[PDB]
């Protein structure tokens, strides 16, 4: 049971009242409500998630919910709440003042009954140190502090010590240079989260912000940082990465950054990490573009077993100097070409490389890029523009590949004689493939494989008869001539294997599911 009531987006001015008191979740979102009575929402007993963001309520009377025993959800982010009145109410497992115009941190006494709160959004201008203090026995789960434009003044260094919390997302002016005193080190974070970070100035290069960075190094409860929506330069941010390599942080994430400057940087030490994993998500820089020196040579060598980087001008990755721990690499939606980690030995850990949406052009290339990486299981080159020069000879694929998604290219039926012995999933949909040759029946390991979206008519009689491996296959998206008995092999066939097909592969004209037909 879970009446919904969704009144979101409808210009609303008031709390609708006739709504039936029935109602557990109400959304009404995204409105011209202004005021929040007791009466606007007493008679909804069983109210447990009420949702009234993005409204412009200014002031928030927190026992006005005293009625509704089973509330536990609140948000009224994005309003207009500059004064909130402390008094008893209910137990909130979840409540969210985030993104609103309190001047003062909102933090009433009575939150600190609610044994339940996991999250607490807030909106200040102003933090002092001991108005978190109501709270500061709580095992609160994540805080989200959005610190208003105006933000800067008088500011308390310890002003976040008090906060018990095991996720921090501290949320900085925007469209200000970074020059704010406030140790983000808590003894208590195991996650912290920044947003907008800007210093694009030559007076000190973020130094303001590397100091607060600094300071996550004597905490080894810090494992979890993110980064996001980052402006400033390419020096900075260089200097961003190698402050961190240092720190206590196993998963450091960076997403949305606009670097500019020529970048200088290039004596990285990389001794004395504690990192996993690092992901760098949508980079942007100034007129002249990424880099093109340097930076390769940075990410090439980096002593990590997790590395993400898309949304990135990046044309090259080079070999790495070392013999290099790279485990899980994916260079997603970027321009890399097909030399790529070309002529390298250094990478036979490499068990999953992920080349989606870049500049590839030739298989035989990209496959000899494979050939020393003789731990490499899954292989994904979908979204380029990949042909297949049967003159080129055999491929020189590696051994270990095991998975390999191709789909998205300009490959022909050639595609099957350059492609890993012990295949086992090939995602080949939307190419260019006309016809399934004699070569497929080598496969025998295969176990799934992808052919829809391409311009299949039919299949050989007999293509099948040795692919006893096969779990799952995709043949939708292909016109298929039907006319008896070109389609029966393939009628009687599909027939008995009736869980193997993905989708519905339907006739060319007649539509019919495939399976339906009696040669
Ligand atoms: C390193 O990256 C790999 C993928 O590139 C991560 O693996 C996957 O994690 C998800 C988690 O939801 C699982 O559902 C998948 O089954 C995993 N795939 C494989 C092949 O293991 C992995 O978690 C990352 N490691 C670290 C330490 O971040
Ligand atoms: C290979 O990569 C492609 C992405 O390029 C994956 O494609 C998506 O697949 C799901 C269905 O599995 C669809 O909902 C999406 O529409 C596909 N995206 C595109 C752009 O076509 C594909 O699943 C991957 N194959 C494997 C085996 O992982
Ligand atoms: C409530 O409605 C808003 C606007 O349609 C939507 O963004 C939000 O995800 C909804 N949440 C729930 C729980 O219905």
């Amino acid at each position: 049971s879970e009446f919904l009531v969704d009144r979101s987006k409808n210009g609303l001015i008031h709390v609708p009242k006739d709504l039936s008191q029935k109602t557990t979740i109400l959304n009404i979102s995204q409105n011209y409500i202004s005021e929040l009575w007791t009466s606007d929402i007493l008679s909804l007993s069983k109210l447990r998630i009420l949702i009234i963001s993005h409204n412009r309520i200014q002031y928030l009377d927190i026992s006005v919910f005293k009625f509704n025993q089973e509330l536990e959800y609140l948000d009224l982010s994005h309003n207009k709440l500059v004064k909130i009145s402390c008094h008893p109410t209910v137990n909130l497992k979840h409540l969210d003042l985030s993104f609103n115009a309190f001047d003062a941190l909102p933090i009433c006494k009575e939150f600190g009954n609610m044994s339940q709160l996991k999250f607490l959004g807030l909106s200040t201008t102003h933090l002092e140190k001991s108005s978190v203090l109501p709270i500061a026995h709580l095992n609160i789960s994540k805080v989200l502090l959005v610190l208003g434009e105006t933000y800067g003044e008088k500011e308390d260094p310890e002003g976040l010590q008090d906060f018990n919390t095991e996720s921090l997302h501290i949320v900085f002016p925007t469209n200000k240079e970074f020059h704010f005193i406030l140790d983000v080190s808590v003894k208590t974070v195991a996650n912290l989260e920044l947003s907008n970070i800007k210093c694009v100035l030559e007076d000190n290069k973020c130094s303001y912000f590397l100091s607060i960075l600094a300071k996550l190094q004597t905490n080894p409860k810090l494992s979890n940082l993110t980064l996001n929506n980052i402006e400033t330069t390419w020096n900075s941010f260089i200097r961003i990465l190698q402050l961190v390599w240092h720190t206590t942080v196993w998963y450091f994430s960076i997403s949305n950054v606009k670097l500019q400057g020529q970048l200088d940087f290039r004596d990285f030490d990389y001794s004395g990490t504690s990192l996993k994993a690092l992901s760098i998500h949508q980079v942007v820089s100034d007129v002249f573009g990424f880099p093109q020196s340097y930076i390769y040579e940075i990410f090439s060598n980096m002593n990590i077993k997790n590395f993400t980087v898309s949304g990135t001008r990046m044309v090259h990755m080079l070999c790495p100097s070392k013999i290099s721990p790279f485990l899980h690499l994916d260079f997603s939606n970027n321009l890399l070409t097909d030399t790529v980690f070309e002529n390298c030995g250094h990478l036979t850990e490499l068990e999953t490389l992920i080349l989606q949406m870049n500049q590839l052009k030739e298989l035989s290339k990209i496959a000899e890029m494979t050939t020393q990486m003789k731990s490499l299981q899954q292989l994904d080159i979908s979204q380029n523009s990949v042909s297949y020069d049967e003159k080129k000879g055999d491929c020189s694929w590696t051994k270990s590949l095991l998975s390999l998604n191709m789909s998205s290219n300009i490959l022909t039926d050639t595609i099957f004689r350059c492609l890993p012995p012990r295949i086992k999933v090939l995602d080949l949909h939307s190419n260019k493939i006309k016809s399934i040759p004699k070569q497929v029946v080598k496969l025998e390991a295969l176990q799934e494989l992808n052919v829809a979206s391409n311009q299949l008519k039919s299949v050989p009689d007999g293509i099948f008869d040795r692919l006893t491996s096969l779990q799952k296959i995709w043949l939708h998206t292909n016109p298929w001539d039907c006319s008896c008995p070109r389609i029966d092999y393939l009628s009687r066939w599909l027939n008995k294997n009736s869980q193997k097909e993905q989708g519905s592969a339907k006739c060319s004209g007649s539509g019919k599911p495939v399976r339906s037909i009696i040669c």
